[PDB]
């Protein structure tokens, strides 16, 4: 069956749109989980390559940048029972479940250090979460299953494998983090013959 | 060690340029200069994007704009190979950056295809421009008979979905979308590799 690459290619436009109306995070935030829900509910597109499970760390995918780094959408896949650390992100950011199954445990710097703030929410294909400042920036993401391999497309407000942010320790202290990405090549979405 | 932080540049700075909302006198003109800063240095094109093929000449994707507002082309010519004469329809910007081809400009007259002027003789660092305004019509092909020739071409579009048209002797269109060579694209956005 072939790829719908044209899937992505609309979503990259259709956000390209949303951030050239020079919008608010509010409004950003409830129209781009719309247009990312849009996406994710079919598993049909993202190719094979960026959909690969590694069995030492979580892997990364660039999918795409906008040419201002006004966004960026990443592919990020978990093997069995594997994790983020607990980190920021200091951009808005929507996390679209797309195959598998992982929860997302939101954190809070409290007096001791860090506490959960939430039970952990339970992402099942199709749906959609936010992270920002201004919302809820710290959560950890993690394969629930521990046999099958867990992805979701994450779109971000910059290039995120670029961002100066941090992973936080129990006791709540920042260290420097920059993600990168596990792909040296991305995705051709723009041949559409 | 690549210097991709060059090409990472100038899609930034040529997306600064176009949220300006120029005209295209001052598109081309603040262009080239951006392009000329690009293909002086010869230190940051993969050689997977620098490829010839022995039978058609090679167009390999750099990178396409979130809007298609601009996209950024690898033309790779083998030894004496050719484009067909090919119109754009948008603006375009051939920066020259490895090797030697020769750009040959038409105009459609009444007999058909016509040459207006001598053939462009383009080398490493040379930056020329296209447009349907300034001369939309031309020919690029390799001038050496042995070595490889590449060029870096800028458009107003994602040149690769563009339907536009080539062009016979006898002056007669024939519609034409070139696509692209490559099914992966480079990532220029790691920039924690350096
Ligand atoms: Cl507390
Ligand atoms: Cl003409
Ligand atoms: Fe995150
Ligand atoms: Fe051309």
């Amino acid at each position: 069956s072939p790829l719908r690459l044209d899937r992505l290619r609309d979503f990259v436009s259709a956000l390209g749109e949303l951030l050239d109306r020079h919008p608010d995070e509010e409004s950003v935030l409830r129209e781009g989980r719309s247009l990312l829900g849009e996406l994710v509910r079919h598993d049909d597109w993202l190719p094979e390559e960026f959909a690969q499970p590694d069995p030492e760390r979580y892997q990364q995918y660039l999918l795409h940048a906008d040419s201002r780094q006004r966004f960026s959408v990443v592919s990020f896949v978990w093997g069995p029972g594997q994790t983020t650390p607990v980190h920021d992100h200091r951009v808005w950011g929507l996390i679209g479940m797309l195959r598998g199954a992982e929860d997302a445990q939101s954190f809070e710097l409290g007096a001791e250090g860090l506490r959960p703030i939430g039970d952990p929410v339970r992402l099942s294909p199709g749906q959609v979460e936010a992270v920002s400042p201004r919302i809820g920036d710290i959560h950890r993401v993690f394969n629930a299953s521990p046999d099958q391999p867990s992805i979701s497309i994450h779109v971000y407000g910059a290039n995120i494998g670029a961002v100066r942010r941090a992973v936080y320790l129990p006791d709540g202290s920042e260290k420097p983090f920059i993600s990168g990405y596990s792909n040296q090549f991305l995705p051709n979405i723009w041949d559409q013959s």
